[PDB]
């Protein structure tokens, strides 16, 4: 059990390392508190190129391909400091990150997110969730807002995403790894972790741990769609990054 504490410490300490905005700074800046700055709203085409100071709607789709690379690069920092990820066959690293980074990218966006808008540029900018329903044509966030409003209605901590982001990389469903049991061994062990973190920092909350590993889900529906979404796109515009079109 203390070995479990001595696990989600670990996992904590490289998150912090490995992604600059966490949710708590984000929280900060969105509730306007004393700790850290005021955001720039984007929440129209006036207010867009306002804000660029800092196609509209396809400078914004580069916009956040460039902001999901930049969240691979992060992400694959992170997993690095996961034990035995490192250790596990060079495929299925390559293999585990090509499938999870997307459902990470999403969860750690909910950290970003109000019913109202998202935080961008570390903090700096905050799109508003209208101005992007409005985007067209493709332009069509709104699912992830509706995933980020349930989500982050479990209140979950920095320590606890560092931890549930863990399992979902060792992933050993993830298709065409070529050995599964170690993967599964090292998620185990995570799950396991998540199990007494999740007891201990929610103690009221109840059946929390059910509840977010339920969440995995609704963040396969997403991925799904979003791809789908970037293949069409991909076809009716003939002119991705190596890394972005590495994993599509
Ligand atoms: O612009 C932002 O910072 C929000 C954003 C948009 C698209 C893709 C990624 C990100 N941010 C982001 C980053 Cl930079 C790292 C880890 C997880 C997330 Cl959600």
């Amino acid at each position: 059990s203390a070995d479990l504490r001595a696990l989600a410490k670990h996992l904590y300490d490289s998150y912090i390392k490995s992604f600059p905005l966490t949710k708590a700074k984000a929280r900060a800046i969105l509730t306007g508190k004393t700790t850290d700055k005021s955001p720039f709203v984007i929440y129209d085409m006036n207010s867009l190129m306002m804000g660029e100071d800092k196609e509209v709607a396809i400078r914004i789709f580069q916009g956040c391909q460039f902001r999901s690379v930049e969240a691979v690069q992060e992400i694959t920092e992170y997993a690095k400091s996961i034990p035995g990820f490192v250790n596990l066959d060079l495929n299925d690293q390559v293999t585990l990150l090509k499938y999870g980074v997307h459902e990470i990218i999403y969860t750690m966006l909910a950290s970003l997110m109000n019913k109202d808008g998202v935080l961008i540029s570390e903090g700096q900018g905050f799109m508003t969730r209208e101005f992007l329903k409005s985007l067209r044509k493709p332009f069509g966030m709104e699912p992830k807002f509706e995933f980020a409003v349930k989500f982050n209605a479990l209140e979950l901590d920095d320590s606890d995403l560092a931890i549930f982001i863990a399992v979902i990389i060792l992933s050993g469903d993830r298709p065409g790894l070529l050995n599964v049991k170690p993967i599964e061994d090292i998620q185990d062990n995570l799950l396991q972790a998540l199990e007494l973190q999740l007891k201990l920092n929610h103690p009221e909350s109840s059946q929390l741990f059910a509840k977010l590993l339920q969440k995995m889900t609704d963040l396969r529906q997403i991925v799904t769609e979003h791809v789908q979404l970037l293949q069409v796109i991909k076809k009716t515009e003939t002119d991705l990054h190596p890394l972005l079109q590495e994993i599509y």
